[PDB]
This record gives C-alpha cells, structure tokens and sequence, in this order.
C-alpha cells in the first residue's frame, strides 16, 4: 500500500482509499496537507535568494521577519529566536546554551540538566497519573510529581544544576496530560532555585494546544523553548530555540536560519494567524474534539480518555478498576485495525494517541471518532 | 548594499551592480545560483508528499534514492548515510556514533576525540595543524607534513589508546584559512591510524560534493574514513540538510530521526544528479580547477602576497608585510582587503590576514579571469593604503 497524494487531513493510497491522518505526519502537519502557498514561497525564495553570502543581505530577509513574527506570539519577554536544522538540533542547542549561560555568569559548575522519564542529565518522575498515580487523586499526584523536581535539585545540589527541561505535555511518551496542580507546583519550585526552565515546544508549539505554545496553555514563563515541526507545518526542515531576553543579554558577553526554510515558516505562521486557525482550535475545534474523544471512555476497552487541545490518548486495559493490562499487547492489535480501517492513530504500548492537523473540521472529527470506535470494537472482539 | 537576485556565480544588488560570489554563499552553492530544477523538485515534493506518516510509505521516497545515490559516489565501502538538519548536527551526531561504537564493542572508556587546532568541549583534545606557512618554523614542507602527522601518534600515547575513540579532521581545513597540508601529511596519518584502535572521522562539510575535483576530499588524498559528516554541497545550499556517511563495518557494529526530510532529500537528489549528469565534478578536475589554481598562483607575484595555495576550487593568499620573513602587518590588512573586495564586487573571505576563495564549481574560465582581475585590483588598493 502506497501513498500518492495528500490533502487537508487525508492521505490517498494508489488504489484510491482515503486515510485520515490522525497523527498529522509526525505531530507536525498543522495547516494540513496540500497548502500550495508554502510550496510557492519556497519556490520563489529558492530561485531569488536561496542562501546567505558573506558580505550583503537581501531586501526583506525572511529569517528576520520570522524572528519578529515569532517574538509577537511567544510568551512575554521572549523576543529572540535562534534557528537550527531540526528539533533534535534544537535540543542539543538548548543544552549548550544553558551551560554557557551559567559559565558566563561565573558558575560553570551548574551543568546538570533535570528531565523526566519518558551524562550530565538526570531524570525525575513523569506526571502520568493513570500509570503511576498509585492511590492518589490527580490533584495530589500532580503535587507529588512536581515535588520530585525539588527533591532532585537538593539531591544533586543547586550549585551543580543548570536547568529543568520538560514538554508542557509529553507527546511521544503517550500524551501524558499532567494534573492541573502540576505546573503551578513546578513554578513554585523553580522560583526558589537558580535553575533555567527549558520548555520543550517541539510538539506543542504553533497552535497545538489552542494557544500558540503549550507554555501559554499552562501559564509558564520559560527561559528557553526549542521549536520545530509546527514551525513549518512539516513542509520543510527547520528548528529553533526561542529565548528569554535576559538570557540572551548574558549570552552576549549558524543560527541565522536558512532563508528558504524561513520563508516557508513565515507564510505558515501567517496562515495560522490570518485564517484564525489557532483561535478556531481554542474556541471550536478542540472543545469539540475533546468532548467527542471522552465518549470513547464508555468503551469496554478504554480505562481513560484524556487530551488537551488537538492531542489525545486512550488507555487500553483489561480491567478498568485495577488498570490491569492485557497479556501480549492490545495496542499493537488496535494499531493494525487502525491501519486496515484507514485511521492513523499511534500505539505507544497499550496507549492509543492522536494529534490531528489543527485545521481538522467538525465533520472530520466525527469521522475520526467513528473510525476509532470501529477499531476499538474490532480489537475488543479479538481480546474480550 | 542589498541583494535582489542571484544567478550562476553572481549576485546583483538593488542598483544593478554585479558581485562575483567567490565564496559560494558559505562554501556551499556548488551548482551556482538560479538552478530552476532544484526549486521545481522542492515545489512538487512539498505539494505532493512533503513529509513522513506513521503507517504507509510513499511512492518513490526521495530519501531512499538519495541514500543510494550517495553510496554510489562516496568512498568505497561507505554505503550507509544517516541524515540530519545541518552540518553542526552531523558533527554532534558523529561524536555520539563513535562513542556508541566503542561502547557496543565493550570499551566505553574510548571516549576522547582528537581533532586539530583551527578545525572547551568535553571529550575533545587537539593536536597541531599542518599549516606550513604559519607554523612550519625552519622545516621544509615535506618534513613538516611528517612532523604534524606524528603529533597524532604522540597525542594518542599521551591520552592512552584505551581512552581514545577517534581522530576528526577535514581533508583541508576550510574556515581556518584553506590550510593545504603537505603531501607527506595524509600518508603519515594513515600509517598512524593503522597502528591503533581509533575511528577516522573525515569532516566533509566543506570538501564534499565536488569541491576538490573528487566527490570528497577523502578521495582526493586517498583516505578511507570510517565516518564523514556532510552538509552544504549536499543540496548546494538550496535547502538545509546534513548527513553522516558511514563505513559498512561500523554500521554492522552499531546495529547491536535520520530518515531525512523528503523535500530536502528531493532537492539533494536532483542536486547530485545535476553534478553527475552535467559532469560538473569531472570538469572541475580536468579543466576548471587546473585553470583556477594556475591563475591563482600568478597572484603570488603580488608585493602583498607571501604565498598562494589551493586545491580544486579552494584557495588562499597570505598577506604579509615582508615576503622574506613572513612578517605580518601590525594588526590588520585582512579586513582592509575585504573592504576593497566588498567595494569592488568580489566576495573573498578574510581569516586574519589570509584571503580565501571557494567559488561555485560551475564557475567558467572567463569568470575565473574576472575573479583574478578583481582580486589583483583589491590587492593593489590594499597595498597602496597599507604598504
Ligand atoms: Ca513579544
Ligand atoms: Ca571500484
């Protein structure tokens, strides 16, 4: 089976079957497929002035306009953006920035970066209530998971710690939506220590939560935000790091951004802004998606349905009260039914996930929900 | 000065003045500016199937064809390529691979990578660069080549082989001043590498995709590296992309994100196709580079020029105040020469008091003549002011 075209939220195989791409390529095709404007802007920039030269610049350098355009939608006080080739490059880049920052402040011992489960890096607990909450409520567990950050800081010693790094919501790990008490508690902990906050926005960035950034959805004011994916809606490779102004001022005592990529990202943000795609997500599309997605919680196979904005997860279990999982693996089986039925929904163990294009319509959401329920029924038949 | 269009080797500013881009953007615009084919393939890939999806493969995935295309021109035995977003990403990637390699072989202590000055970063140490003009002292070129290579063996023993993962080196150091090593350098390095347990990383970000007249600098000098970071010339700078080309034995071990974005890959595939089917690299080797290097030597007669050197489609000029002693001017001259270049419409980079070129590979013999005329003018104007 072979893909020959794509348009909106749909792929078409060579036969003529439409597949609803519920994962937006790789959490990235935010304006959907077939957006001619993006190809046209790339084409023109490539012919006109594809790249930099050592002496002189162009009329309206797209990278500069892009940086201003991102400065206008980023959290307040984050008006610098350093461009890269990719999201993984942005993650390497942020780790270097944080270490250089503290080194320039005269504290080169602050090297350790604290991340979350799922070589100068240590890990704390992820705020995954369903899998790791034990006997606690969501609210209590959110507090506890946040407190693991303070505990790790003290254990490693503040004077050895550079930064905490975290996605607002962990994507690839299973759309792990944290309790509402998680981020407020983390902010309290960050306020007490000398530690930079890296908010990894590679997935959540450019509209995915209904705000421009996951950080704005939860009310976080980070120091650095790696971005990619939604930056270009996956149409051309590009990454970046958005940086709080004070951090840059310190750093001021390769990242220009390729003009073709920058032209595409600028047009992509323009479309997201001028067609009110992120506004529509917040006001209409995401509330509708999350409401319909909850209906799947009734399904005999589903232990929990969760989500925020345009992401969601379903936990597939054998027993809803104990959260006991099936032997072997229901997720792989459910995925195969997804594959057969023409719905792209990723399996992460026994967790099913979606991340559709942000332009997905209410009828398209209905289709997604119908296909998902069908796949859950077929999986239950085989498993229950 | 503001650039409004570009074509072949030329930029045009808003007033219609032509600037000869002697640096090929940043050592990367190998097929020149204005190659419609590259924009067309990007456009079509972007509209049709811009990216991966989780379930089903695409008709003719450009990244797979690109990997085959690079396997066909890479040094022999290097038939795997891992894609990245950029050359600096490829350099991070390759340092991780060499450390993972030795870790999988059961020797996670081999972590240290030996590079060269002008090539703190934990896990990297540096040896001497084979820069005869600046650091050759009282040695001949041939003997200094040997000595600079021997510093690698000395560093290996000093660090201890059991702590060493790899040696990393460009065939010719580009950004450092087109430091062309003596002919005895690479053969001696190969002898040293053969005696130790050490991977050879040949950094081809600049030298790659035709710049020396071979596809890779490694082929120009007869090296057989284990890993080669690439970027730039991969797409001729039209779309960001990087990669790492890896020797098959290394991969077999490693087998005990790098897919390459389809739009970039379509452009790189078309770019290599053009370089191959128009015989651009062959023409460089047989015609263009010999002509460039011959004309570039003529500037050695200039009162300001202590040495002219180059290989393929790169070159350097050393600006000195006294040709007999190699004494340099009091804190300047490179930037002054660059300002004259800027004014006269030639892009030549200044690295200290070393002037450097790296033109597009499609540059013609009349264009080379123009470059040489402009360079000599810039040297005259610089001498007038400084000598
Ligand atoms: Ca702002
Ligand atoms: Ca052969």
């Amino acid at each position: 089976r072979i893909i020959t075209k794509a348009e909106g939220v749909y792929l078409w195989d060579s036969e003529g079957n439409k597949i609803l791409d519920g994962m937006a390529g790789l959490w990235c095709m935010n304006v959907g497929y077939g957006r001619k404007e993006l190809a046209e802007v790339a084409y023109k920039q490539m012919l006109e002035l594809p790249y930099y030269n050592l002496f002189f610049q162009t009329a309206h350098p797209p990278a500069l306009e892009l940086a201003k355009a991102i400065a206008d939608i980023a959290p307040e006080g984050m008006n610098h953006v350093f461009f890269t080739g990719s999201g993984s490059e942005s993650n390497d880049t942020v780790l270097r920035m944080v270490r250089h920052y503290w080194s320039i402040k005269g504290k080169p011992q602050k090297k350790v970066v604290i991340g979350r489960w799922n070589p100068g890096i240590v890990h704390i607990a992820q705020p995954y209530w369903y899998g790791e909450g034990g006997d606690m409520s969501a609210e209590e567990f959110g507090v506890w998971a946040a407190e693991q950050l303070e505990k790790k800081i003290l254990e490693v010693g503040e004077e050895n710690v550079a930064a905490f790094i975290a996605e607002p919501i962990q994507g690839a790990g299973g759309v792990i939506v944290p309790p509402d008490t998680y981020w407020p508690k983390i902010r309290e902990i960050l306020a007490k220590y000398e530690i930079l906050f890296i908010a990894d926005e590679v997935i959540c960035g450019f509209g995915r939560t209904g705000e421009w950034f996951g950080s704005q959805y939860y009310g976080n004011a980070p120091d650095l935000m790696p971005i990619a994916k939604g930056l270009t809606s996956g149409y051309i490779p590009m990454g970046g790091v958005i940086v709080r102004d004070e951090i840059v001022d310190t750093l001021n005592e390769t990242y220009s951004g390729h003009p073709v990529a920058a032209a595409v990202a600028l047009e992509n943000i323009r479309i997201l802004r001028e067609e009110k795609i992120v506004e529509t997500v917040k006001a209409e599309t995401a509330p509708y998606l999350q409401k319909r997605w909850q209906e799947l919680a009734d399904h005999p196979l589903v232990g929990e349905a969760r989500g925020v904005g345009m992401v969601g997860a379903l936990e597939l279990v054998k027993n809803k009260k104990t959260r006991e999982r099936f032997e072997n693996g229901v997720g792989m089986l459910c995925r195969e039914h997804c594959f057969r039925n023409g719905l792209i929904m990723r399996a992460v163990g026994d967790t099913m996930i979606i991340s559709p294009p942000l332009v997905i319509t209410k009828p398209e959401i209905d289709e997604l929900i119908t296909l998902a329920r069908k796949c859950l029924d077929q999986t239950a038949a085989v498993a229950l």
